[PDB]
């Protein structure tokens, strides 16, 4: 019924990534990310990102 | 303390429910900020706005 984590699937620049709940955006409207294809994170502004899916942890 | 993903849909204000297993992939469920209606939303059609971290 009830996720307990949830992961937060999105895509920036054409690849999947995930959104890091647990870190404070760097400015206005944008927040951190991390790529799955690589485990990079990376800032985003938030308007560039599109939401793909949300699972449980 | 939970994050909060802030979002918009229809142009208003929302929230993603990230306690609430969504029905179907690429679905979730959202609650509008200004009457508290949950509903279900394509995310295609949703807007991230902000984040508000854990």
């Amino acid at each position: 019924d009830k996720l307990k984590k949830a992961i937060v699937q999105v895509e920036h620049d054409e690849r999947p990534a995930r959104l890091i709940l647990n870190r404070r955006p760097p400015a206005e409207g944008y927040a951190w990310l991390k790529y799955e294809d690589d485990g990079q994170e990376f800032e985003a502004n938030l308007a560039d990102v599109k939401l793909v899916a949300l699972i449980e942890g």
